């Protein structure tokens, strides 16, 4: 049948699954009349006929988590019609990441209801084991709507603001509620997050920048966003560099056309030095976006989904020496992906060959070389009685080892 896709009220076109199972788009003529038309995704620029590419099925299937198992959950959960992509978004397509709103064809303001605590346990327990939210991730998220100090579940099109995880790992939670602060201390722009105890549930509430509140605090916008696979029209299958998705050379040559290339460049950049810093190797080309602006201009959002990969070190059997970055930096005679060969000349190098100024890579580097140990120290103000200090003890022994060959140099 057909989805009728909104962006806050305002009827963008329409999503439709044919006979033969392939999806095609077709833009609302009121929307492509206005001025300020922008398009679902770069890879479906605005036109006036049926869109009928492989970007089409690859940008709304980008939208329901990679997890086959998730999806199976998600069939039991609402009964869908079956486990293809259009159904479930007939299913939970209603509050999105981004700005898309799904809404059935044979289907005709700001409400919401309070969550006792115990009722908040039994919304987040039931994802382990008006509520059509769509998140995508790799495990099992959700999301809610905070108003003042409760969590709450919205009404109607009521959007959420907080996007919710459980733990994967099992200390996933705290990994990224650390490491998402230390981001925070270290400048780069990144959301505030908590933690959340429901009972006996533990979670992370994620702050969602593709909301927005109003000045008044009556209406809850959404922002429309994507995620690097869909604005190349790439299926999540290839997120990785080393299965033909996007690595670093290609991101910035993208963000030269940015309304923020300079700083977005720079960002990037800085975050690629980041991640190495604290050893996160899931950083994929799902785990960047980019906001879509009136007209399809673009400019990077914040980064998200950080988790660092020294807390799992030793426990099995993964070494230091196994962990490698998602998106490899230039080498001499190659590329360099272990984190632990990975030194300032590499990202000095990288920089060369993707004209990236050389004065602003050590900017970054030395940055990073005075601001890190104050940093490390000034996270543990917020950290609970309970944070796991094993955690703290990884991250921060292997984040002090790397830093140790930036301070050296700078
Ligand atoms: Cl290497």
């Amino acid at each position: 049948p057909k989805l009728v896709t909104w962006m806050n009220n305002q009827r963008v076109g329409e999503l439709t699954k044919l006979a033969n199972g392939a999806h095609t788009f077709k833009y609302a003529p009121e929307w492509l009349a206005s001025r300020y038309a922008r398009p679902l995704s770069l890879s479906l620029p605005l036109q006036r006929g049926n869109i009928t590419s492989d970007a089409v099925f690859n940008f709304f299937d980008n939208l329901l988590p990679d997890s086959p198992i998730v999806r199976d959950r998600i069939v039991k959960r609402y009964h869908a019609k079956s486990r293809q992509p259009f159904d479930l978004l007939s299913e939970i397509g209603r509050d999105s990441v981004g700005a898309v709103t799904l809404i059935p064809e044979d289907e005709t303001i700001m409400a919401w209801e309070k969550l006792t605590e115990a009722r908040l346990e039994e919304v987040l327990t039931a994802y382990k084991a008006d509520f059509r939210i769509s998140v995508a991730g790799a495990q099992e998220k959700t999301a809610l709507l905070r108003i003042g100090n409760d969590w709450c579940i919205p009404k109607g099109i009521t959007p959420t603001t907080h996007i919710i995880k459980l733990p994967i790992l099992s200390q996933s939670v705290d990994n990224e509620y650390y490491c998402l602060l230390l981001a925070k201390e270290l400048g780069l722009n990144v959301p505030d997050a908590e933690i959340i105890k429901a009972g006996n549930v533990r979670a992370l509430a994620v702050e969602r920048f593709d909301r927005r509140w109003n000045a008044e605090r009556t209406v809850l916008l959404r922002l429309p966003q994507e995620d690097m696979c869909q604005t190349f029209g790439l299926p999540s299958s290839v997120k990785y560099e080393s299965d033909g998705g996007p690595g670093i050379a290609r991101i910035m040559a993208f963000l030269m056309g940015s309304s923020e290339a300079l700083k977005d460049r720079y960002d990037f950049m800085k975050f690629q030095v980041f991640q190495w810093l604290i050893g996160a190797t899931q950083g994929h080309a799902k785990n960047f976006s980019v906001f879509i602006q009136a007209g399809g201009s673009y400019r990077l959002t914040p980064f998200y989904d950080i988790i660092s990969a020294f807390p799992v070190l030793g426990g099995t059997g993964i070494h230091i020496s196994d962990l490698k970055l998602a998106m490899g930096l230039n080498a001499s005679k190659g590329k360099k992906t272990a984190i632990d060969k990975i030194y300032p000349r590499h990202f000095l190098a990288t920089a060369k060959v993707l004209r990236f100024p050389e004065v602003q890579m050590h900017e970054i580097l030395s940055d990073f070389a005075r601001m890190i140990p104050a940093a490390l120290d000034n996270v543990k103000t917020s950290l609970p009685t309970d944070f796991p200090e094993n955690v703290v003890t990884a991250v921060e022994s292997n984040v002090l080892r790397l830093h140790g060959r930036l301070s050296r140099e700078y």
